[PDB]
């Protein structure tokens, strides 16, 4: 690195080699995103650039975007630890409701600042989610799909996990909207409840059937549309719904009730980030201290 010392490689991410790095001038630590193959699209560069703009406490600070020797390198305030890890962690007790509440109302924040300003991010997942010893989460990653693409496998041949996709996306809608993100945010908030993913396919279609056995398979009724998608075949089974007091127990009425709105088929009917802050869900929200070891 021309001004950055390697501290370790944090990972293989989706679009690169991440790695927790020092600016040997600053003595910041941060995370280095080296991104994947033969040019570096202007477009790209663009768009990205407009990222470092997108300053909120519950977003993980883009510091910069370093495009030299034809390499593109993405510069993150680094955190310590990811939700997915502290989900297993947690796994023999689960993390406390007033926890869980403090996170998913912050993540909800965050979305709010993002949806506000025209940034999507697509691909949210525990993985993406960031803590710190405060009791603060960050989302990673927004707007880095749009600025780039599809994923499928990062860059060393690893599977994409398709587990908090929404339906739209599944059944080939082109035009993605705000409410993919209210949708993944769904799945892991029933994730941080019962300590186990809600809809972990392991294909598109295995994907997309795991959703229909639990929420019903679409339909005209409750969501206009569906039967004319890209991908929808008639022949798909027709499953009928499950109760949510049978998906997440034992959350509350007021959490089923909010999840419900945030798992709604029809991207138009699902709950929006700045509408979800509202429910009565939140009445009691706190800001708790995790139990972090790092
Ligand atoms: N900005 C960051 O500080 C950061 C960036 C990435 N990233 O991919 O760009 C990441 N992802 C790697 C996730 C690795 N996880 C570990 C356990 O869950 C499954 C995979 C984790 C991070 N911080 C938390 C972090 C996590 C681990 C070490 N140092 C910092």
């Amino acid at each position: 690195m021309e001004n950055f010392q390697k501290v370790e490689k944090i990972g293989e991410g989706t679009y690169g080699v991440v790695y927790k790095a020092r600016n040997k001038l600053t003595g910041e630590v941060v995370a280095l995103k080296k991104i994947r193959t033969e040019g570096v699209p202007s477009t790209a560069i663009r768009e990205i650039s407009l990222l470092k703009e997108l300053n909120h406490p519950n977003i993980v600070k883009l510091l910069d975007v370093i495009h030299t020797e034809n390499k593109l390198y993405l510069v993150f305030e680094f955190l310590h630890q990811d939700l997915k890890k502290f989900m297993d962690a947690s796994a023999l007790t689960g993390i406390p409701l007033p926890l869980i509440k403090s996170y998913l109302f912050q993540l909800l924040q965050g979305l709010a600042f993002c949806h506000s300003h025209r940034v999507l991010h697509r691909d949210l997942k525990p993985q993406n989610l960031l803590i710190n010893t405060e009791g603060a989460i960050k989302l990673a990653d927004f707007g880095l799909a749009r600025a780039f693409g599809v994923p499928v496998r990062t860059y060393t041949h690893e599977v994409v996990t398709l587990w908090y996709r929404a339906p739209e996306i599944l059944l080939g809608c082109k035009y993605y909207s705000t409410a993919v993100d209210i949708w993944s945010l769904g799945c892991i908030f029933a994730e941080m409840v019962t300590r186990r993913a809600l809809f972990p396919g392991d294909s598109e279609i295995d994907q997309l059937f795991r959703i229909f056995r639990t929420l019903g398979t679409p339909d005209e009724v409750v969501w206009p549309g569906v039967t004319s998608m890209p991908d929808y075949k008639p022949s798909f089974p027709k499953w009928a719904r499950q109760d949510f007091s049978k998906v997440v127990p034992p959350l509350d009425e007021d959490g089923r009730s909010l999840l419900s709105q945030m798992l709604h088929y029809d991207p138009n009917k699902r709950i929006s980030a700045k509408a979800a802050l509202a429910h009565p869900f939140f009445q009691d929200v706190t800001k708790p201290v995790p139990h972090l070891r790092l």
